[PDB]
């Protein structure tokens, strides 16, 4: 044991950005984020021996800002863009989850940070504009799941990579290698509390699953009520994850900047799919840094199922 | 930093003396938590670099190891383990080393299951001795590796949580007497089983969703994994169901492993614990590794739903 | 992933089994045991964001709480603390929490040093139960905050080595009868006191620097912590001193918790403890806070020097 | 607790580096040798329970090739220099001592890491003459104390600071900023076994130390017999450290380079001197990688003490 090549998220990203001649920029936001994800682990998991959202927050400003990679940061928290001070700024846009679901802690429920990165394209000042960007132009985006277990999942150009922090020695090493979803998988997962408000193109799709009509094995049903938790078992094992719009929600629950987009481009990143049931999620130019939307996302033959029952009923 | 910390160790000293006993419980349960603490750190790099497995080693070794155990059931091991007389207690212990292993692949917190018997005959050891009521296990509960690791723990006296301190290795008393809530807004079920419920449970999950009384429709939560799912119930209120599908018509779940420790820590808490026919801690088992339906939870959740099976007779 | 380890509390668990007592031993290394990984933690840290403090109320605490002691001697405290009835155990403990705390600023190691006695009268507990000669320990050590967290405990049975495993809590056996080199190449001594010494250390140290049988000079090392040289000692053979300079006559040192625990692993590794003119572990202490002069070592490192102060006579 | 404002060795060398206008090399050299430091440092915390010499030869070497800025590295181990591979090559030469003192892990004698990092200024093909540079050249340099804490002590053209790694989130904290010895301290450091060989400079100076002319107190002793213990005493507590030569190791037994030059530069850039007993120990030029020096260094009023019995014997 004790080894001695050790592939920890920073060097592969070096390894990366170095064939792409980039600026070092990136590989210092995201060693800054690193050192925020295993701070909030840390607290997370003393958190009943020991407003954590609040402090996540802050947390995850001050390494961003520290950075020196960074202009417009979007939080949940925060009512509106943070413009970084001219000594610190660099040239990402970072929008972010800093701890999603955080009272799903006191049940012990894996919870997540999320986030988007964006490259400044503008010549003018930094602005929330810049923040307002379709999905399809990040250039990272990725998740740290809390659990029994810390992943940090990163999608980039190139695909999609797992990370598992060592405690021992404090490093995101390099546990899975371009990920990629299964075509077509065996769970539906959606928080079926709702099922009065559904529209029909859902109601008709859980139906297919549990009574299919092609008289195969009804799939499984799971559903944490955490997206990170949820998105990332439909990664590894294959399946549709669905937060579509019930009446009394009806643009959807989840954020379309630092929640919805950050998923939907590891998803295709991975060969999956991600819709609002009309439109696909990395093409909706956003107006608005809190702006809300549906999402169902997870391996491509689950989603295009659900697409053409959506198509059916317009 | 704090200096008179209680630990899971002074906790059951303490209670045990109360008991006038030998000491025995706390050799016991001290043991067990070394096990919990290396299936932890385990689980925690399950990655970087089978774990049911070495997980059933560990529990088997450091319990033979505490002079405090004469029968071990596993659901690892298809008879019971008999203690060598040199090293044997007056406890029964059964165990789920690592409840749904399967689950790690996703990160899907899991957890180790315990119910404790106390050996009551002046025969060799047996299975036999496992085969008693749940009613009568004198302690249970499952130590869940999530976020945080925590133990649960019922005993004659009550539920206590005690959290593993990771800097210094020793499971904290966290929360004290533990009750549930009496009616809680989640209900916890595999719904892509629909097709094979019964009418009283298509019922019940049907007027969760649809309300009768106008009500706020219920919420569903369905981690996959008993143990969260049963923890979530515990400190969250709700109820959670694994009843009998066709392709398990006795259940899934094994009555004196699983089922049985986490009806005895609902119970302790003010929940109750239902088969739909019987209390699940009153069936008096004949193999160590049958199964049982179970449906678990606050109080109201539960007995509304047991008024559907009789109001469908 | 081992999984029969063999930890601390298994080991002095089976040793006591043999003693047919009471569990009272066992219990009181478990509560210490505590105590050393919380203020092995503390040190690990002490720079990011006294001590000795919170250590003396730390192991305090956690032995008050074992239900088996009823003496307890700090270096911090001026008189001995005698335990509530209702926790009363058989045993009187003296230790040092945080043996040259100083040291801290410097990362110089440090440790914690501790011997047991059992009282053995039927009055009341007093200070006089712990006024025993060093011969009467059943048990002594220390643990090292080094870079790494070593336990050291000697009984009636030998010197055994516990290494704390930081990934799960637990103090490992990774030593076991431990034995010193009968004659060492190192002496531990704070030569700057050269002036203050007498004619027997000061030919002593003459010799080794200029050996006479015109043999190899030994090393000289001197961390300045009583814990981490006499371990070196320990592991590497050699000789440890600490006599009466003129500032110090009786030696720094205090008896009954540095020089007595530190003599009985030295005797039971097969090593030597004088002051020069008695054996340390023999002298009969008439206040719990008086010092002593030290050598200790390997045999033949310890004698020569024991005939150069008779050769001064 | 849970503070929001961590100061990591990264921000801290950033923030600096940033003001500087570097590459951001400096930054990724850094952050890989601190991965490594994180790895030896748990090695060192397990090694009972569990040639790491030469383990840890190899870590250090990865992580540096890694970082995309060094081009030869010189190690204890290694007999030559190791020039890096050209798709991997950036600008800085490191010499290190990957585990000094190993033999000293069986008694639990606090060990640790030393290095030195040169810039490589010549326009040729990278060889071992980039590292023959004299230590007044250094850009950096430093060391990794494994102790009953993990300490990297760091000294650039600024002054030197210490930063503790906090071993639950993984990260070298910033514990005391811009460092100075003591100008006269309390304690001589050196293994006087060696006494019947020392010159008579040192020996005078030992005597001076014991027997106060003055008649003050005497200097206590301390003498750990690890370089990096006895200089980090030596750094905050103040005081002397003395390897001189002794007959037979007639040019001292420290090595100039990677063990001698490193804490020469942390000594002079806290107020201190480092002295052969003749010259400075950073303006001596090498001429082999392995060579060795006398060194004596520590407070300046103690040192120049013994500078001046020095000029008296010759
Ligand atoms: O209770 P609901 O409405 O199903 O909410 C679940 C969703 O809410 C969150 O907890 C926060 O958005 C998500 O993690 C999750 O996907
Ligand atoms: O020390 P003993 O003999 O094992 O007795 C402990 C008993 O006390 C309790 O801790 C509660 O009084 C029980 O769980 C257990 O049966
Ligand atoms: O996939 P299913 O059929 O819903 O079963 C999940 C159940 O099985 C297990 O994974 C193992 O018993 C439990 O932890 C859990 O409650
Ligand atoms: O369990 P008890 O009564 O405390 O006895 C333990 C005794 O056994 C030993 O561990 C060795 O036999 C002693 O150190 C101690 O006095
Ligand atoms: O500075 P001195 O006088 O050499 O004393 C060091 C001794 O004092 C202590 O620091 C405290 O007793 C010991 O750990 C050590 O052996
Ligand atoms: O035994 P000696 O000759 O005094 O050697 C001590 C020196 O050797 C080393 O162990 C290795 O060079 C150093 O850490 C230390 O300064």
């Amino acid at each position: 044991a004790f080894d001695t090549n050790i592939v920890t998220l920073t060097r592969f990203v070096m390894e990366q950005g170095r064939k792409a001649r980039g600026t070092g920029e990136m590989t210092q936001l995201l060693n800054s984020l690193c050192t925020a994800v295993k701070a909030i682990s840390t607290a997370v998991r003393k958190a009943g021996i020991a407003k954590l959202d609040v402090l996540s927050n802050d947390l995850v400003i001050n390494v961003l800002k520290s950075s020196f990679a960074t202009c417009v940061l979007v939080t949940e928290e925060d009512k509106n863009a943070i413009i970084v001070e001219p000594e610190k700024r660099g040239k990402y846009v970072v929008c972010f989850d800093p701890l999603d679901g955080s009272s799903n802690i006191d049940c012990l429920v894996s919870i997540g940070t999320i986030f988007g990165i964006y490259r400044k394209n503008s010549t003018d000042e930094p602005s929330e504009k810049d923040a307002l960007q379709p999905g399809r132009n990040l250039v990272a985006a990725g998740y740290a799941l809390y659990g029994s277990a810390t992943m940090l999942v990163l999608a980039m150009v190139n695909g999609v990579n797992c990370f598992m922090l060592d405690p021992a020695i404090g490093e995101f090493i390099l546990v899975d290698r371009n990920v990629k979803i299964k075509k077509k998988g065996s769970i539906y997962s959606i928080n079926e509390g709702y099922a009065k408000e559904f529209d029909p193109a859902i109601t008709e799709y859980i139906q297919r699953k549990k009574f299919p009509p092609d008289n195969s094995a009804p799939y499984g049903a799971r559903y944490v009520g955490s997206m990170v938790a949820d998105v990332h078992r439909t990664l590894v094992y294959g399946g549709i994850f669905m937060y579509p719009a019930n009446k009394k929600s009806p643009k959807g629950k989840l954020r379309l900047l630092y929640e919805c987009n950050p998923m939907a481009y590891v998803m295709e990143k991975a060969g999956g799919l991600a819709t609002t049931g009309k439109e696909a999620v990395l093409d909706i130019v956003p107006t608005d840094i809190h702006q809300r939307a549906p999402i169902i996302l997870g391996s491509p033959e689950d989603v295009t199922e659900l697409l053409e029952i959506y198509q059916k009923h317009a």
